């Protein structure tokens, strides 16, 4: 009550964020030293040890917080929640997932995160027109190489696959249209334009992810340090015209 | 008449458009079912005939349309045509592409689709120039390698498929370029600037396409929800110019 | 005098410029079916007298020109200069460059030549920052590399060419770095740096050309349509505190 | 006194900045011929003397200017120091790192240099962003494919390695995830997504560099030029809103 209300200072603090982050750090660099294949027995044992007081940590954190807040206002958040489901997972294959936990609890990390997640929506129609060429090149090509190139086309997903390392120009001539071509001379009249489209259409993609993610990530970055943004310089001539209107009807 | 306004209230629903996009997605799955090649001969036959239910409801969906609009003003629409064409073609050899009315029925994708044509004309001069750098690089190359390197630059044809490889930046230098350069030193003084040249020029035709493409998009998008757009900052200067020379001989 | 006056209103009509246009294409179609090598010798001759015709029409278009103008101010532009030296040059090995006469006849294909040369100026350090940071990485890796690996590092000139190739990402890898790694295990030090800072400020010199020939261009096809263009919005608000202060000043 | 302004007068002008830019390049030029193994000694010995007085005429020029501006005002640039360092250093193994001097000696080039430096702050997210995703995929990796595929993939170092060849997208799929995939067959799942969120990534933090440190160098061009800037269309329309609340105010 006053306990609730002191342990938020705690958890919204400076210096409980930096242990937190170090924490994090530690079981990364500690899940990292375990790839090593040539460890002794011992040495697997202790990192272990490192990583089993790591997680404990974090349950107490996450505890501390379920409790400061209550469960309706703890999970009311989307990375508590996905703090909450990593950590809990982990009582129950790819531990080193933890370590996103870098971008749920640095701030500034989590505003570039937010960023990119907001600007999806506004993608999504380039994205799906990406996904129609995509789906109608590979069952064309797998109708059309597939029983000379079944390596490569032999059926959807191979297709797929390899239509993908087309649009990314990996070996796309040498090691694929060219040897294609010697068997149907005229496949480059589906190739080239293969390319230039999902070329085009994957930069369209890209470019408007990151544009709109940097505007997006900029205003967070602006609410976090002042409580407002820059109003658009629409609003700031909209309004502009409030009060010329009004100067107007004064000035009569 | 009542018949007429009626049935466009049917085909301009969401409801309709839900269905018809149904339709396509089924008619794509199943064009891309039919790719498999160890598939039973009752399997095929099947497919097969989910594929004629599809094209047959496309049939009446246009009929609904050809007629609730008449023959002149369903045919005033690019996307109608395109629809029609689409269709009435699959009555006399790539089906898949029957899954492109994903684009002309879904608005947003649509929206899509048209700033980029819309685009097209205005880098029209950046794409001649390009042409014009292809056209003359690959006789150059010809009559530079042909004889010493045939498969690559042994005729016209092959030169332009050789420099658009090089220009993608595949394998041009540990596939084309050195072993060019074991017969001809000096042939970098050719490909280099050829590269530098056609990476800058496509990609001033990319971002040009692009920065156009989504400006136009953006219109589009506020155009069809609020029947308007935004005015260029220009235009809100320009009439801001009007407001204040009335409101300087206002105040004389 | 009338003659002068009436000899330029045949120069720049619609009409002369698209005779023009057809000849440079007639005689560029011409040098292409020249490239192939199976011609007949009648072929050869004939094609080879199609090309004489197209330099001779050239010639009294430049005449044409170089009278209606005088020699001084047709020496004023560069247009006509490289005009010049293309046509007079044919009368003395790469004749196909005179295709690039496209560019100097076709106004709008100028006006995208005419900014990208424009923008090159102000790109001039960044390109300069470029040419530094080769400069150095090819005599460091003559000296790293260039005894145990002389086909790519063997002198300067060899380093420059691997390094370009290296910065365009080609083979980078499999092809140059993991094999020099084999012999000197540390060399990932040097070009993933490299890597990171080349592929960093050939971006920037590339967006920075195209961004500033964009704008240019742009201004020069607004001229060219009405005489002037669009005021910077900073003139426009520069402007703007002119009539404000005037109105302020009035209002007292 | 009026020593130490006559000096300042010196090392500020145009002709002086001009003879050690000068002397930069010709040390460069030494040191690139230098790296020839075929020299004989006495050219050797020679371009070995020449750069000798290079780095004598540097000691001088600093020694003008750790004078003309004493110990505290000249340790106060950035540039002083590096200058010093460089120069330093080399009485006591990459000595051709003194041409990094063109750039700290000429002014557009340093003012290049400061937008970029200048830049990286507001980018430190991002790239922490780029950084975490790699030791995660990294520590993956290795995981996954380090006891099948050790060359790349055997321990962390490996890994990292890998997976930067494999976000340059080179020979990403011929060379590296096909052969993967012929021994775990869903590897794509790992190096698709990889690639998608890598490439995006990295072109954010190539992009938001480069827009960047262009306007801070365009300020700084501003600046040196006119001794200000460009006030921001922002703060134009804040001070507009002081200019038009004074004037409606006034107005009543
Ligand atoms: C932008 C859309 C990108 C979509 C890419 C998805 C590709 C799916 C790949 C896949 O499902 N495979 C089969 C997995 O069973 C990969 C095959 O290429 C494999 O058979 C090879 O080893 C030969
Ligand atoms: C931006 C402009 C891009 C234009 C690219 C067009 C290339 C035309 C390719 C072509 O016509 N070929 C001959 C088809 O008859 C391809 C040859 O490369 C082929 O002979 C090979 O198998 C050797
Ligand atoms: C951005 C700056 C890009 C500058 C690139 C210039 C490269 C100059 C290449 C050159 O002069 N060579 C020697 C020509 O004599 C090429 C050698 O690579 C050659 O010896 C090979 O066949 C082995
Ligand atoms: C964006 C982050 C990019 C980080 C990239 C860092 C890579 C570090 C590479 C490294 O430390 N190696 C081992 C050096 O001891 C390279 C190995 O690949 C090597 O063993 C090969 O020859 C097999």
């Amino acid at each position: 009550s006053h306990m609730s209300r002191k342990i938020r200072d705690l958890i919204e603090s400076k210096r409980f964020q930096n242990v937190i982050t170090a924490i994090i750090v530690l079981n990364g660099a500690v899940l990292g030293l375990l790839t090593d294949t040539t460890l002794s027995a011992s040495s697997q044992n202790l990192l272990e040890r490192v990583d089993q007081l790591c997680l404990t940590i974090f349950i107490v954190e996450i505890s501390l917080k379920i409790y400061a807040y209550g469960v309706r206002g703890f999970f009311r958040s989307g990375w508590n929640l996905f703090d909450f489901v990593i950590v809990a997972i982990a009582l129950m294959t790819f531990r080193i997932f933890r370590v996103m936990r870098l971008v749920s609890v640095i701030p500034t990390m989590r505003r570039v995160v937010q960023g990119m997640l907001l600007a999806l929506p506004g993608v999504g129609s380039v994205a799906a027109l990406l996904t129609v060429v995509f789906y109608i090149a590979a069952v064309m090509a797998t109708n059309l190489y597939g029983a000379t190139f079944p390596e490569w086309f032999g059926d959807l997903s191979k297709s797929l696959y390899t239509l993908f390392q087309v649009m990314t120009l990996e070996s796309w001539s040498m090691g694929i249209v060219r040897p294609v071509m010697n068997v149907h001379p005229n496949a480059w009249v589906f190739f080239i334009p293969f390319i230039m489209l999902t070329t085009l259409t994957v930069l369209n993609l890209f470019i408007g992810i990151i544009v709109d993610a940097m505007a997006i990530t900029k205003e967070q970055e602006e609410e976090a340090k002042t409580g407002h943004h820059q109003e658009p310089i629409s609003q700031t001539l909209l309004h502009l015209g409030d009060r010329l209107d009004r100067i107007e009807k004064q000035l009569a």
